[PDB]
This record gives C-alpha cells, structure tokens and sequence, in this order.
C-alpha cells in the first residue's frame, strides 16, 4: 500500500486519481430528497441521500431525513452518514438515532466554522438545560463531558418520553478538522478513531454509529474509509490486498461524494498505512499516537 502511495506522490497524480474516482462513482436517484416538501430538510441542494440507501424515519407523516446507510458487507460494519442537523431537523436526527438503536454519534465539524453556521446545536451544552424535541417526543440531557485539546467525548442521556426508556448515547466530537481539510496528523486522527472503537460504539450488537460533519460527505467519508480499510486489513489473509480506491467506490454506492478533496484521499492513505502498524501487532504505536496528538 505504501508502494502505491510513494508512486502516486512521485508521479504527482493525486488530483487525476481522485478525479477518476469522481468520474467512476455511482449515480443513483435521490427522488425523495428532491420532493418540494423536503427542501427544508436538506442543508445543501447538491448533497442528497440516494433513495435506495436512505434512512427512513418511522413516522407516517414524513419519513425523510438526509441520512444514508453505508453497509460494508466484507468489513462487516455499517455506518449512517448524515448532514449536520438543521434547526428544524434536530428532532428527526434523534428520532433516527433512537429508531436505529445507535449507541454512538461521531461529529467531525464545529457548529460555526470560519464565520459560517455548519450545523445546528443539536445536543445540550449544559447539564441543567436539557432539550426536548416536541415533534418527536424525545428528551436529551448532557450527563458529562471529557474535553480534550482537539476532541471532546460526551455522555448524553436520550429518553423516549412515551415509554420512559432511556439510553446512554456517546458523542465523539472532533473539534479541529477544518472544512474541506484534513486532521493535524494521522496520529491525531487514529487516536480519535480508536477512542470510538474502544468505547464499544462500533459494535455490531448496537445499531450503526451515526457519523456527520456539515454535508456528511467530506470529513465523514474520510473517517469511514480509514476505519473500513483498517477493518479489512485485520480481516483478510493479506492486508496489502486492500485497495483503498476500490473501497471508496464501494462506499460511494451508498452515498454521493464521500471524500471531497484529493488531499483527504491522500490523507486516508496515510491514516491506513499508519494504523496498519497496530493491526500487524505493534503495541507501541497507540501511545505514540496519543503522545503525538497532544490530547492534553
Ligand atoms: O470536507 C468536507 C467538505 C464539507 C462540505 C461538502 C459539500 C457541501 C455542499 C456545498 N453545496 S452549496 O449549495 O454550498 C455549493 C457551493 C459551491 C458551488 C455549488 F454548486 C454549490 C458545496 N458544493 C460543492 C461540492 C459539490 C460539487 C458537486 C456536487 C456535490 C457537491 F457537494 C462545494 N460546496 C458543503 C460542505 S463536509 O461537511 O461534507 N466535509
Ligand atoms: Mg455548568
């Protein structure tokens, strides 16, 4: 894998390679997303979930949410990728989290980035001020938070007001990944990813983890591609066999535009190559990653 990386670097072909992927990517209808009644449920007019893989809310009125089920058969892991919720779709977001039985939510953006709103404040910032989503009959409370230098992990309590059932939802918020950009380092990215993994959130016993950024395709796609490739390396009898470009095209069958710049693609290669060290056994790389990430 690093041989291909090295030759892409020498040839200076990241852009051409990335554009080939965009050209070969699947094109499926998004008719439900484009219905006039769903216009205000979409943050961006050009980013819509394909009809075949969209997540359907269990409400009869309108079951539409800009969210997609990325089901990776060989890796044996599913993820739900969605846009940052809008002021009017936060209830829908939590209804999806509840109905799909997700245990973790991975957020890779900030509410405001460079002077622009990118996502509604869909969770409580203060313990004493819980949130009620009236349209969906759900209550959400901030139980605690572990704030790190570049990411924060939060314990949220989500309650179905109707049945009184409550669930602990873990929120993994990466706060320093710029839009259309990349993480500070493979180490910082991997330190975070393994925190999500170690939490049990990605376990097949739970529903799919919900991953989102602003549009739910650039940063979210980078995060899922690296996680999936590392999973495939650990699975197969020969990790060198993992073709990251093939994996990305496979993921793009479930949601459009995953990975938004040639450099996020190049970063994905670095993340997988670095993470592979842990998969192949190295028990000193993780601490290395933590030290390198300066999470304190
Ligand atoms: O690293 C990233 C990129 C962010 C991001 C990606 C796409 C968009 C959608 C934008 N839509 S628009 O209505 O603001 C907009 C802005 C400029 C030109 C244009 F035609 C529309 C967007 N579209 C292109 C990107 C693009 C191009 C073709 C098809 C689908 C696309 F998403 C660039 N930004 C917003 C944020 S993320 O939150 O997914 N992580
Ligand atoms: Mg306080």
């Amino acid at each position: 894998m690093e041989k291909e990386f090295e030759q892409i670097d020498k040839s200076g072909s990241w852009a051409a390679i990335y554009q080939d992927i965009r050209h070969e990517a699947s094109d499926f209808p998004c008719r439900v997303a484009k219905l006039p009644k769903n216009k205000n449920r979409n943050r961006y007019r050009d980013v819509s979930p394909f009809d075949h893989s969209r997540i359907k809310l269990h409400q009869e009125d309108n079951d539409y949410i800009n969210a997609s089920l990325i089901k990776m058969e060989e890796a044996q892991r599913s993820y739900i990728l969605t846009q940052g919720p809008l002021p009017n779709t936060c209830g829908h977001f939590w209804e999806m989290v509840w109905e799909q039985k997700s245990r973790g939510v991975v957020m890779l953006n900030r509410v405001m980035e460079k002077g622009s709103l990118k996502c509604a404040q869909y969770w409580p910032q203060k313990e004493e001020k819980e949130m009620i989503f009236e349209d969906t009959n759900l209550k959400l409370t901030l139980i605690s938070e572990d704030i790190k230098s570049y990411y924060t992990v939060r314990q949220l309590e989500l309650e179905n007001l109707t049945t009184q059932e409550t669930r602990e939802i873990l929120h993994f918020h990466y706060t320093t990944w710029p839009d259309f950009g990349v993480p500070e380092s493979p180490a910082s990215f991997l330190n975070f990813l393994f925190k999500v993994r170690e939490s049990g959130s990605l376990s097949p016993e739970h529903g799919p983890v919900v991953v989102h950024c602003s549009a739910g395709i650039g940063r979210s796609g980078t995060f899922c591609l690296a996680d999936t490739c590392l999973l495939l390396m650990d699975k197969r009898k020969d990790p060198s066999s993992v073709d990251i470009k093939k994996v990305l095209l496979e993921m793009r069958k479930f949601r459009m535009g995953l990975i938004q710049t040639a450099d996020q693609l190049r970063f994905s290669y670095l993340a997988v190559i670095e993470g592979a060290k842990f998969i192949m056994g190295d028990s000193s790389v993780q601490d290395q990653w933590k030290e390198l990430s300066h999470e304190d």
